[PDB]
């Protein structure tokens, strides 16, 4: 999956095998290149000291200096240690009989997409959801979303210049109670950076809408700095979970190991491809398995 990353940790691990017995000089040495493969896959730099301090303590608690097989030993420990730091189990979104969801994040992070995405994925679940196009200033934003509800055979409610807060949810909880629509999806507007003045528009939407869940969206090959902007977010809207696109084009995976610490927020999806079927749901252990080769 993040293939520079994930070749360096198998080279690293691939060293010691056939060797035998390892000696604390040579186990110190493969923690090192750990080390530097996750600093140049763009890991926040504590998460990557932690992640290789478990590595070690975990490793030595397995007795790795006593095996004449060291390199399974560290294969593992080290599969456990990126399952932890993705966030150790999944913690996936849990529907009521009615939701309402918030998509927030920068321009160009994979809001739109991830809409249309989320729409296909509950509606294959019986679910009836419901696409409000928010953005008002992103050129084409709602003919955008509009024509990806087309394709997914989902409705989509446009939501009109100017119009205040208070009027797009009489709007949005009308539609949704007539047409019986049980997951309202709600694309927001955003800018290439933190905009206080927009931020303040998302507040107020978040207020009057009262959505269950706000993810917040993040494209995966910003890396780290992708996670800059989570607690802007966070303190003025209130994220409950992340989505990361784009790990199909993510060769380092900076973001994705990083979010937990950074974010201290759960991922529910990733998105792997530009189509609305692209969507995984987030499961630690899968893509700990990937990075280190595993399908
Ligand atoms: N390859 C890939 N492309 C994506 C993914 N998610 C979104 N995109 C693309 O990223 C760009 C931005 O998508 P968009 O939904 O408009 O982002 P937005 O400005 O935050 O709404 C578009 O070219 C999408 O096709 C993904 O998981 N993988
Ligand atoms: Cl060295
Ligand atoms: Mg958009
Ligand atoms: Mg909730």
């Amino acid at each position: 999956m993040f293939q520079q990353l994930s070749a360096r940790l198998q080279e690293a691990i691939g060293r010691l095998r056939g060797r035998g017995r390892i000696t604390e000089e040579d186990l110190k040495a493969t923690l090192r290149e750990i080390r530097r493969a996750l600093m140049d896959a763009d890991v926040n730099l504590e998460v990557a000291r932690d992640f290789v301090e478990r590595v070690r303590e975990e490793a030595l608690g397995k007795q790795v200096l006593e095996s004449l097989t060291p390199a399974e030993v560290i294969l593992a420990t080290v599969y456990e240690a990126l399952k932890e730091a993705l966030g150790g189990e999944a913690r996936l979104p849990v529907l009521k009989d009615r939701n309402l969801w918030f998509l927030v994040g920068l321009q160009g992070s994979g809001k739109t997409t991830t809409a249309a995405k989320l729409a296909l994925y509950y509606k294959g679940k019986g679910r009836r959801p419901l696409l409000v196009a928010a953005d008002t200033q992103r050129p084409a934003a709602r003919e955008q979303l509009r024509l990806l509800g087309e394709k997914v055979g989902v409705p989509v409610l446009e939501v009109m210049d100017g119009e205040s807060p208070e009027s797009i949810r009489r709007r949005v909880e009308e539609k949704a109670r007539l047409e019986a629509r049980d997951l309202i999806l709600v694309d927001t507007a955003g800018r290439l950076q933190i905009d206080e003045p927009l931020m303040g528009e998302l507040a107020r939407l978040k207020e009057v809408l009262g959505p269950d869940e706000v993810l917040l969206v993040l494209d995966a090959m910003t890396g780290q700095e992708a996670l800059s902007v989570a607690r802007a977010f966070d303190e003025k809207v209130g994220v409950t979970g992340l989505v990361l696109t784009k790990l199909d084009g993510d060769a380092r995976g900076g973001a994705a190991l990083s979010a937990r610490h950074v974010t201290g927020k759960p991922i529910y999806f990733a998105g792997v491809s530009e189509k609305p079927e692209g969507l995984e749901p987030f499961y630690p252990e899968r893509l700990a398995g990937r990075i280190l080769g595993m399908g």
